[PDB]
This record gives C-alpha cells, sequence and structure tokens, in this order.
C-alpha cells in the first residue's frame, strides 16, 4: 500500500515568499515540468500502479515535482535552499531505487543537469 504523500501545507510551519522562491516556481519548476523526461516526476510514486512494492521499503524520504509545485504555490518553504533540497531528494531517490544506466536514471540525470543550469544564477 502507498504511504500518505508528503505534506503540502502545515499550519505550524512558518511560511515565506522570496524573490528566489518566486523564481523557483515561475521559471525553474514550470520549465522543468515541460521537459520530455519530466513525466515520471510530476506526481508521487504510486507503488501499486507502477508495481514497485519495494519502492517505499527502500525510499524513506519520497519527493516529486507535483509536491514541490504545491509547496511553492502554498508558500510552504522558508527559503530557496529548502526547495532546492526537495529537488535534490527527488533526484537522489531515483538514483537510490534504481541503478546506473536504467532508462529512468538517464531521465533523472538529464533533468538534474537542467535543474542545476537553471539555479546556477538566482535573482537577488
Ligand atoms: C519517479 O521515479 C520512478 C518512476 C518510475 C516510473 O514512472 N516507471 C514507469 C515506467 C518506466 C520505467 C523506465 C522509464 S519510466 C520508475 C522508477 O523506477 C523503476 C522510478 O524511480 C523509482
Amino acid at each position: 500500500m502507498n504511504p500518505p504523500p508528503p505534506e503540502t501545507s502545515n499550519p505550524n510551519k512558518p511560511k515565506r515568499q522570496t524573490n528566489q522562491l518566486q523564481y523557483l516556481l515561475r521559471v525553474v519548476l514550470k520549465t522543468l515540468w515541460k521537459h520530455q523526461f519530466a513525466w515520471p516526476f510530476q506526481q508521487p510514486v504510486d507503488a501499486v500502479k507502477l508495481n514497485l512494492p519495494d519502492y517505499y521499503k527502500i525510499i524513506k524520504t519520497p519527493m516529486d515535482m507535483g509536491t514541490i509545485k504545491k509547496r511553492l504555490e502554498n508558500n510552504y518553504y522558508w527559503n530557496a535552499q529548502e526547495c532546492i533540497q526537495d529537488f535534490n531528494t527527488m533526484f537522489t531517490n531515483c538514483y537510490i531505487y534504481n541503478k546506473p544506466g536504467d532508462d529512468i536514471v538517464l531521465m533523472a540525470e538529464a533533468l538534474e543537469k537542467l535543474f542545476l543550469q537553471k539555479i546556477n544564477e538566482l535573482p537577488t
């Protein structure tokens, strides 16, 4: 069975909006979303649908771009670094669950390179 997806709101967590977080939604996330390899990453891994009964037996900090998008829309994050950490968790989860050379890993590697390209320079 699937675990609950990561929270996208939390009333006792303080919220914040910054220029860098606005950019992370408007430019970084919304650009990566349109990439031809983004589709595996647009929603939480559904282990029942995808027939990955070991996924959440291996991956204990799940993350995906649909969750990140909702978090950005809700001003869930305190700063850009917190959001960037969720992207990095999403990519590393893929590398951990799989192995080098797998099609899904080739997709994550390409997306990670584009992500790094986009966050290399952030607004002030
Ligand atoms: C989001 O992370 C993952 C997503 C998928 C996924 O959508 N699989 C559907 C068919 C595919 C297989 C190869 C390319 S896409 C598979 C993974 O591992 C098999 C992942 O990593 C855990």
